[PDB]
Formats: C-alpha cells, sequence, structure tokens
C-alpha cells in the first residue's frame, strides 16, 4: 500500500530535503574509504513515501514513547543509507533484519549527516560499493537514501544490544565523531523520502 509521489524540483519540499542533503555533508575521517570522495551530491528525484499502515504504526509506538519521556516523542529528520531501501518503503522498518554485530547492536542505524548514511548506502563500510563496477566511490551509478521521521524518546548515550536500556527508546552514539542514532523497534521511524543521487567527483 505504498505511494511513491514524485516531486518537482521547483517544489519547496523538494528543495528543503535537497538543501538538507546538500548541507550536512561532511568530510569524514576514512578518506571517503566507505562512501566515496565528494563534497555535493547530484540529486536527481525525490520522492514522497506514503503508506497509511506504516503511518500507523509510526503514530501508534509515537503516543507510547512520549507518554515515557515527559510527554515528548523526540522526533527528528534523520537519514538512513542502507542496501535495502526498496524493502523498507513497501514494509517499513523492521529490526528482525539487524546486524547484531553492529557498533550499537543489532538496531536500525540513522544519520544527521547525509554523506553518514551514504557510507551505509551499499553495505557496511560501503560494502564492495556498486553492483556494477564495485567501486565504493562509483560517480557513474545512482544511490538512494531515505529521509525519516524517527522518534528517539529518552535516548541512551553511548561509545563506541538488542534493545534500548530499560526506561530508554534509542541510543544515540558518537564513536572527526559525527553522530549516529539507533533504534530497536522498526516501527519508531517513518520512512518519509525517497532520495535518488549520484556523489559528485570533485573539482
Ligand atoms: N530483505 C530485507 C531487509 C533487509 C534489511 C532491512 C529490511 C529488510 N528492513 C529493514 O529495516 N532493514 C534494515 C536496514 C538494515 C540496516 N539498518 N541499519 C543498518 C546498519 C547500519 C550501520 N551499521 C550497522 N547496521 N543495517 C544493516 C544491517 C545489516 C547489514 C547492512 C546494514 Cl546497512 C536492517
Ligand atoms: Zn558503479
Amino acid at each position: 500500500g505504498t505511494i511513491l509521489i514524485d516531486l518537482s524540483p521547483d517544489d519547496k519540499e523538494f528543495q528543503s530535503v535537497e538543501e538538507e542533503m546538500q548541507s550536512t555533508v561532511r568530510e569524514h575521517r576514512d578518506g571517503g574509504h566507505a562512501g566515496g570522495i565528494f563534497n555535493r551530491y547530484n540529486i536527481l528525484k525525490i520522492q514522497k513515501v506514503c503508506n497509511k499502515k506504516l503511518w500507523e504504526r509510526y503514530t501508534h509506538r509515537r503516543k507510547e514513547v512520549s507518554e515515557e519521556n515527559h510527554n515528548h516523542a523526540n522526533e527528528r529528520m534523520l537519514f538512513h543509507g542502507s542496501p535495502f531501501v526498496n524493502a523498507i518503503i513497501h514494509k517499513g522498518f523492521d529490526e528482525r533484519h539487524a546486524y547484531i554485530g553492529g557498533m550499537f547492536g543489532a538496531g536500525i542505524y540513522f544519520a544527521e549527516n547525509s554523506s553518514k548514511s551514504n557510507q551505509y548506502v551499499y553495505g557496511i563500510g560501503g560494502g564492495t560499493g556498486c553492483p556494477v563496477h564495485k567501486d565504493r566511490s562509483c560517480y557513474i551509478c545512482h544511490r538512494q537514501l531515505l529521509f525519516c521521521r524517527v522518534t528517539l524518546g529518552k535516548s541512551f548515550l553511548q561509545f563506541s544490544m538488542a534493545h534500548s536500556p530499560p526506561g530508554h527508546h534509542s541510543v544515540t552514539g558518537r564513536p572527526l565523531a559525527l553522530a549516529e542514532y539507533v533504534i530497536y523497534r522498526g516501527e519508531q521511524a517513518y520512512p518519509e523520502y525517497l532520495i535518488t543521487y549520484q556523489i559528485m567527483r570533485p573539482e
């Protein structure tokens, strides 16, 4: 029951998500090893993701979290990257697929820097890069990120686990140290925008 709405480049909604993507790029510690070398994107397509059931799932969980966090959901708009964006927009996030050996355990990972999430698009550590060229810094192949509504609630701070600690609803990690956000229940995030893009070759 997912509908995708293709947003026009003239749309203020398109532009707002576009700006968030470009402006949150950072120069990574790994020198581009995981996600490639770039300081900007070619943004190709922004699609609003509309799924009533996934939204109801999300708001139902948000109510419970808010009750346990002084009536505040601690909601954030965050990026997600993984090879499984197609599955998520249709079925929602699903912690049953989370990697037990994750830095912060078997959760679903989000970032406030688009470039951080970009590092996970082809897998952990950029995996083996694009399928066609096996190139983690591929400028040719089109990538996709999600820009998601995420309920953090009472977030447990951690440095570099299967559920949040008691009384908490997420983990905020700081492993240059950028923030990463981890949820252990898939219904705490709604995949709001599907972004199709390329990393741009610098010059
Ligand atoms: N088929 C199928 C399928 C596969 C995965 C699904 C999924 C469906 N629905 C999901 O929500 N997922 C999430 C996306 C994936 C994920 N989210 N965050 C991470 C990550 C990020 C950074 N460090 C450590 N783990 N992963 C993940 C989990 C396992 C391998 C690779 C990745 Cl990117 C689990
Ligand atoms: Zn490629």
